[PDB]
């Protein structure tokens, strides 16, 4: 009898198994050849020719156009991991599909799905257990680490040239931002900015302690330069007010032709007027400002700015110390920003605002110069992740060592536990030990090293000399990640594991896939 | 003769019952493989590409494009199991296909068709006064009993792993919300929040006793954090109102054109003057929020929120005390809510605003977090019936075993009742007793058990130790529910019947299909 | 550079492996639920509605029309094992298919094929002579063994109703036309002739010790019965013959146009005359034979067929003793064939001949009947097996016990083998002693058994007692399989594992796929 509609496909069972898996086999496979120091980068072109070089996880699994459900779902996992703690994207999807490979096998061995599924959740938290025991506690503070962690995180990308430098200015950004509160610090990322601009190198990429607009000065006989600028920041457009009632001026004699232009050229002025009287020399406007509102600024050697976008204005008021005013009206001495300098500037042809030199600026924004518009995309990319793995520790305050050490660990103490439990989840939670394998593996592969060597020589070098024992890929051989300072946070970890396993187990349960005609 | 449009199908007498019964049957055989606590789930991708993967009944059969009408049919028994009861979607369309394939056999005896209808509704009417009477009763709030019944109905799912916190969240909030009213409680299911938000895992979902608004403070300089907030709950605009009459301004002068325009001014000022003054520090909004309204609101160091849904202005006012005013002007100290601490926050990024810390909160929120998107939206669904079932016996106050026990316990009975009226009605009244074990029978089926051993162990057993005996799917062998603490609603088990019997008669009463070309 | 022509697929490495195994274990895992004895059928419609119902392995790959290269290449497996041994079609099949699984598995690890395709030879090798150690002894002529052999090869089979019946039709007609040359038997299954009747039950089948001959007596007045009939067998017609040389009669006188057609007849006449000079009273022509000659006969009262079949002509010669002469002329009484009972009788409507009773028959002929056409082709297949396996063990005084006893005790052997070999090829020996359960497994699995269970205690016991361990599947649990008397012959597994063994080593090789487009 027609029940489905004709059209729609359907897999149930070890049919509906097997296809999930191995979708989301080939897509971590897909996306492994890019993790580590010596992965290489995805070039993608979309539909429309736009085209996006990087070396992401997520990126990539989101600009990529993916058909199969289960390979859809992987991206969920690298896209999650990629809000919570910026790197680990490719890991959590490479961890995903090796669980699922390890599971096929007890899947295979006729193991029910729900003893497989009872076997990882188990692994999963203890995992979590572990990590949170073995994560070294650090010094939220402390320069030295997060500059380890930057550096380390901006490895194995297009920028890794510039990595010192990089690391430099990713982690004095998140300082800057940093609110301190109970000994214990929140990082809102929005407070930095990333300003790109193709020219120059990489290597003359900066930090400003104030905020880059990519604006113009509204009026030419306005100072280009301002030293001790007072910066007033407005949002009401600069312009004749008109009420909210709808309103219409009635005229009956000649003379209010002119009283009436006249009115409106007063208002205009007032406004202006009002402003100098604050004493402020620079003012950022976020809506218009009339000729002749520009022309009175222009005589009043205010340097002006309009139309300026709002997160813009959010920024120079925390960089600045500068309080926004909805109306001009309003505007007191009381509400002036401070910045050392502000002034119109060019790059690469292009105008563009820089305020900067500010006291203590709670907003800061990270210039990024490069060869090529590509370049600095990629490079805006790297910094993004420094900036949240830096925001990672300042509100964690605990890392791990990297080069594979705690997926090793893990591995090591996972099976061990498999072993207290027994039964057939025990087969499960020895798989669950095992697939976390693939990182210190796939580092390896990626560095063209012997596979099976090395993880040889990792576990028991690790086994002996102790948990920071991990995969040096550039000298190819085991190392202390802690002194190497191959150092990431936990948060990378925890993410990575908590992801790929709920994601895991429910592909796992999948018996019957139901899909109807596009 | 040409009587019908060409195109028109039909059937009738046995081919209009064979195929009727036969799409019934089989949409019952595609979600028996998902019932009980070893039962799979199913992936369903709709004409759109939008994946949902789940194991309830009602989610499946709805999303599912059904064609034939017959299985359209039962899309309607798990649908109405789900308002009434929750749990149960799956069962009450197992049996209905069940009941079904039993009639048929009667039908090929040639047993009239009014006839096994009149047998089935004797036995469906017998079984609810069965059900009554061997029902459980328990007292309405007993905690440990609800905390089983949530654990019961979470069991089987993705969010298993973390059935004890599941079931503690589900349980609080509905004691929580839940009103008495003449020794007998009411639960209104509205009082209580879902609110998802990727990142972490399922094990950190949380029950806040108050509200999580997906929201962010409307202007930069007003505080994200008040202790101890008093809160206005304001769904009038904070804007220039104007008259239902239309209404426009005549100018005439120009001093005009500046005594309205300070007019509204004044007017925008008024309303946030007046809310400081009732002492307020948090106000949501359920409109719009001026810019000079917002400036003034910060200047005072009052928190606010605008476009605040009206379902969430609703639950702030249950939980916080709040009294939600329609004018500005109306608005009053009395009118002000508490909560022990309403913050902005980030979650995975994303902003959002926390009203915790209510004193007797009429509605709470069930915060999930989990892995990925699929995997919060199938603990949504999962929390949804944990929650609805503790509903079922707060209200009900009375539970069964579950298990296969009831249906076990129902089929013995009946039998025994076909015995007592006999006849053909006989016929027919012991076939629904004997489909009522696809129950315990889909249950070990679904468990890998054999399933022709497993009955027989189980209703000998059942005979010998009564109605607690049900299948321990996890042990492969039978056991006292009451004991394991697998218990159930009797809400289930009676809307299941109803609705199972109720389409079954219908179904089985059709002796003519017509069916237009569409 | 365009080098290969559109439309050709390239598949390479991972690629090109994943593809090649992927194909090789479907077609495995779909021949698979047909071993054992609870294995099932499978019904094959190919293009022109031509139906085939089977159990045997070989004639299902060889009906289905198969688009995969690697699916291709198990066919050859079935085929080639069918013709050695007839009977473990399904199970090199299937051992194949499970060896490229758990070679795959050495593949992810980075393994080398080379390493992996060492390994699994020294693992075949081995095989062999562990075969060749343990297998039990008998005498060829062993008529107890024989029918047991017999009957393990048809059950599992639709013709196992009767398999007490059929083996000893098998084991007595093999025995019959076998020949002891020098303490060595030799067997000639071409002497063994297979008819097919519809009609009565599959009980009917009998074992003619003649021969059986779907033709008809030629003359209406010739006897349809002959009791100690003298067999007379001639090749060439009885009609007035030719020269090579081409002739013709060049008449010059009326007297001519009579005597050359009354020198005709002469001819005609003296040919009839001379057979029956020697006796004979049954004669059977290959070639045709001319009216005036049938008249000869029947006044003769001699019973003739004519356009008898070659191969049929040999088995009766080697049955009655006869000699098949080529020219009348040249026969003579020495070259007439005994029979006891030469008549003709009606099957199922069709006339037939039958020649029983002889002497010592050389060739021997099993007279199948059964309900229907397909009942019958299938207890032909069934026998065609019985007959070879049979055939196996007079020609090897070697036989095995079944259930799964020989990979069991291979497996725990090559595990052991493993251990002395080392490194990387002691895991592929692993891998290959591992695979060789599936055929233990997949017996319990089609027995509905639990796998994971038996394969523990099989295991356990077989280590216990001793290499007659193995599955009793229709008892559910570990047995003596050589007191059930459950064997089979040396040569089936030996070949299994050859022909299963070069294939999987043969794919694995394999690293790139180019198929041109069709």
């Amino acid at each position: 009898v027609v029940i489905l509609p004709e059209g729609t496909q359907r897999y149930v069972g070890r049919d509906a198994q097997r296809l999930n898996i191995l979708a989301a086999r080939i897509i971590a496979e897909t996306v492994r050849t890019t993790l580590g120091p010596k992965g290489m980068d995805k070039m993608l072109v979309d539909s429309l020719g736009d085209i996006v070089v990087t070396n992401d996880g997520a990126t990539i699994l989101d600009k990529i156009d993916l058909q199969h459900p289960a390979a859809k779902m992987m991206v969920e996992v690298a896209k999650t991991q990629d809000k919570e703690a910026g790197d680990g994207t490719t890991t959590a999807v490479v961890i995903a599909g090796e669980l699922l490979r390890k599971a096929e096998e007890l899947l295979d061995q006729n193991i029910h799905p729900s003893i497989i599924t009872k076997g990882y959740a188990l692994a999963a938290e203890k995992a979590q257990e572990i990590l949170d025991e073995i994560a070294i506690r650090v010094d939220p503070d402390d320069e030295e680490t997060l500059l380890k962690i930057a550096a380390t995180s901006i490895t194995g990308k297009n920028a890794e040239s510039h990595k010192e430098l990089l690391a430099k200015l990713a982690v004095e950004a998140v300082k800057q931002v940093a609110e301190k509160k109970d000994g214990k610090y929140v990082v809102d990322l929005d407070n930095i900015k990333f300003e790109k601009k193709a020219g120059e190198g990489v290597e003359e990429s900066e930090l400003v302690r104030g905020v880059v607009i990519d604006k113009e000065v509204v009026h030419p006989r306005m100072p280009k330069r301002v030293e001790n600028a007072k910066i007033a920041l407005i949002n009401e457009a600069l312009e004749v007010k008109k009420t909210e009632t709808d309103a219409k001026i009635n005229i009956t004699s000649p003379d209010q032709l002119m009283s009436f232009l006249e009115q409106e050229e007063k208002m205009l002025k007032d406004m202006v007027d009002h402003i100098a009287q604050t004493g402020a020399n620079v003012v950022f406007v976020q809506k218009g400002i009339d000729d002749l509102a520009q022309h009175y600024l222009a005589k009043y050697g205010i340097m002006a700015v309009r139309r300026v976008k709002k997160s813009d204005m959010e920024k120079l008021a925390k960089a600045t110390g500068a309080k926004i005013v909805t109306n001009v009206k309003d505007l007191t001495p009381e509400d002036l920003g401070y910045a050392e300098v502000v002034e119109e500037r060019k790059l690469a042809g292009e105008n563009m605002i820089f305020v900067e030199g500010c006291k203590n600026p709670k907003a800061v924004t990270i210039l990024i110069r490069g060869g090529t518009e590509h370049v600095i995309d990629e490079v805006e990319r790297a910094l993004e992740d420094a900036v949240k793995v830096v925001k990672d520790v300042m509100e964690d305050g605990a890392v791990l060592p990297a080069g594979g050490a705690p997926e090793i660990e893990l591995a090591i103490r996972l099976d061990e536990y498999a072993k207290q439990v027994g039964g057939k989840e025990a087969l499960a939670i020895e798989n669950f030990a095992d697939a976390l394998k693939i990182i210190p593996k796939t580092l390896a592969e990626n560095a063209g090293l012997d596979t099976v060597e090395m993880l040889v020589k990792v576990i028991s070098e690790h086994k002996n000399r102790g948990l920071g024992i991990g995969i040096d890929v550039f000298e190819g051989k085991p190392a202390d990640m802690l002194e190497k300072g191959i150092i990431e946070p936990l948060r990378v970890k925890k993410q990575a594991i908590k992801s790929a396993s709920e994601a895991a187990i429910m592909i796992l349960r999948i018996d019957d896939v139901i899909a109807a005609k596009a």
